[PDB]
């Protein structure tokens, strides 16, 4: 029986094998939508090739290659069943990986859902908080690729381009982290501060107008509110790659902070990720867990468990799905606007994309 | 009647008249709860002496002086006649206001709580945002005047020190924001851009772990919430004084950049103050609303009502006021925790002065 609605889920992505790194960092290191223009261009190549090894060497340490497409085929044939159940008017759901930097690419599961001949087609990104720098360079990446191809969708198209509140996304966080509390020593568990932490951004990106930092923040304050405010917390950012300034604190600098100042029980939580990969299961539970909580002399510091394949995560996925069709929108009203210093002519096209096609 | 329970509203104040100017900038330069630029000190009243009558010119710009007071003594008589009636067993309510940097200073009114022989003082943040150079600073004030003094509280202490969600607080701004709405000619009502505007910080302090901005980002969420995401919105920042940088995009840098990019209907609010002041008055009803404004071709901007008289608000200050009675807690959780890269000494006494304090 032939698929009505495909529903195209979006993440940068992560290469699932050593053999990927290279172009997965060469794909990323050209994406113009994410960074700078240094004369790169075909800068990038060189790039790719220095830094391939070392990165490879971190996928090693975590079984050589990210989980994000196990989890990702997960998270959606969760999806699928829950809406050929609770939405059987749209009743035929598939759902389709689209990758901004490894494969399956943004471009080629596009090609499998017109081949397909869907009624529907719906962008959701998996970023549950908006940056021009994440869901953007997918929505993008959508609009270019009927601009490359040079013809018009054969399907409505529409996005659920953001959720940093979803309310099952916000019980989801929270049972992880009270079942995390629930390790702590019973003796430590009340002084256990919740250190919130999400991937950082260049400040230069934050102070174009990116809306990022004030959505992770809501998702932050919404988990607070539902775990009661049990726990102290902090909201603080992870990485920062590169000479230039990030908006911080940093998460390293954060948990070396509270151990120098008599705060050891300190509860990690990956609040902009949806699933494993290298920046938990390296940067965060290797390396800041393992390396530095060592060094500094650390009680105990715990990471709550990803999303991955909690059932109430996919039975989230399917309600926004389902409240998007019923609510027949085509984007969130803050699509609508760019950012106040947007430099970028293709921001308005993707919008253009989804707020005026014909259906 | 004797006063039972005193209320100790607190706020950095501002000069009421321009004689005030030089007093209030001393105090504010002189404040290293707020800022380290004391590198060298005596370098306070230099910039005082400097900058009086600058800063006395934009004062008559808008009628001589900050309405601070005015608006905290109304709102805290709204406060107090619903205490007596809604809490009657805390006796007849008194408030005080403790300014920072202006008469009543706060150790102005702590001496005279002391003398009043009051049951119970509730230092009461007039910050929704909890920051550690705004109500931290102030909350170190009265920690520092016991110290100073040298003797123990004659009376039973508690702090509300942040409130950046509160339910009565949203409806004012979502209520406010809809009726400024309505005044917009009716066929652009749904192209205006909402925004938000807070004071900045240096990147120095939110680096450090400020929670202000992730605070913020959670009352901009919450009314929005409510307006049921009816306009499209971004939270920036305003103010900004000196050379090192600051948490941006920056309002009049967001206001220009939104009219050179088409959007040219702008509503401003004043999200993290709950009264008119020099930011609002001045910073933004001119310079924002009229010099940079008319001069980029805005086609309509206004400002929502600031919180003043709102009897709304009041009942939230009540309402906050009186769960905080039945709650028993000294403190918020979060003020159990200091920034990670706090350096500030003063901090952690003040925790303890809430949290262990010896009545
Ligand atoms: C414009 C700002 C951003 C830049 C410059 C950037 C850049 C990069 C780069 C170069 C890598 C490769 C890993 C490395 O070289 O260390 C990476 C990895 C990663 N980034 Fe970002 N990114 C940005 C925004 C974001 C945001 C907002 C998120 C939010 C979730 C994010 C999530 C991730 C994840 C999950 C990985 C690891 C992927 C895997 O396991 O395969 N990035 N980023
Ligand atoms: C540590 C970071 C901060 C610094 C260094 C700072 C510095 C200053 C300075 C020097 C002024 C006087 C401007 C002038 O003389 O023209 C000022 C004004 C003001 N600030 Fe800040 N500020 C900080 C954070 C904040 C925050 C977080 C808030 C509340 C959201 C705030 C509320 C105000 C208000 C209401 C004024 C108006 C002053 C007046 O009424 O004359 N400040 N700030
Ligand atoms: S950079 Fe945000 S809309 Fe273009
Ligand atoms: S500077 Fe925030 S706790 Fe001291």
């Amino acid at each position: 029986r032939k698929p009505k609605t495909g529903i195209l889920m979006l993440n940068m992505g992560g290469p699932e094998t050593l053999g990927d790194v290279h172009d997965f960092l060469l794909r990323l290191f050209l994406d113009r939508d994410l960074m700078t223009l240094p004369i790169q261009n075909k800068l990038a190549p060189a790039i790719a090739k220095r830094r391939t090894p070392k990165i490879q060497e971190q996928y090693r340490r975590i079984g050589g290659g990210s989980p994000i497409k196990i989890w990702t085929s997960k998270q959606g044939e969760g999806m699928v069943k829950l809406l050929d159940e609770l939405s059987p008017n749209t009743a035929p759901h598939k759902y389709y990986i689209g990758f901004r930097y490894v494969h399956p690419l943004t471009e080629e599961a596009i090609e499998e859902m017109e081949r397909d001949g869907l009624e529907r087609a719906i962008a959701f990104t998996q970023y549950p908080q908006y940056s021009c720098s994440t869901t953007g360079s997918s929505l993008n990446a959508i609009y270019r690729y009927y601009n490359q191809v040079g013809r018009k969708p054969t399907m409505k198209w529409s996005t659920i381009d953001r959720w940093p509140t979803h309310h099952l996304l916000i019980q989801c966080f929270a049972d992880h982290i009270l079942k995390e509390l629930d390790h702590f020593p019973l003796e430590k568990r009340s002084e256990v501060v919740i250190l919130f932490s999400a991937h950082s951004l260049p400040m230069s990106v934050v102070n174009r107008g990116d809306p990022y930092p004030q959505e992770v923040s809501a998702t932050v304050q919404k988990v607070m509110e539902r775990l009661e405010y049990c726990n102290p917390y902090r909201l603080v950012w992870q990485s920062k790659v590169g000479p230039m300034p990030w908006l911080g604190p940093q998460t390293d600098e954060s948990i070396k902070g509270l151990c120098e100042r008599g705060r050891k029980n300190i509860l990690l939580v990956p609040i902009a990720f949806t699933s494993d990969h290298i920046d938990t299961l390296y940067e965060l539970d290797i390396e800041y867990s393992q390396v530095l909580a060592k060094e500094c002399g650390v009680e105990n510091i715990r990471r709550a468990e990803s999303l991955n394949g909690n059932p109430l995560f996919s039975k989230a996925l399917a309600d926004l799905v389902h409240s998007h069709i019923q609510s027949n929108e085509l984007c969130s009203k803050q699509l609508t606007l760019s950012c106040p210093l947007c430099v970028n002519p293709v921001c308005r096209e993707t919008k253009s994309f989804f707020t005026s096609q014909q259906l």
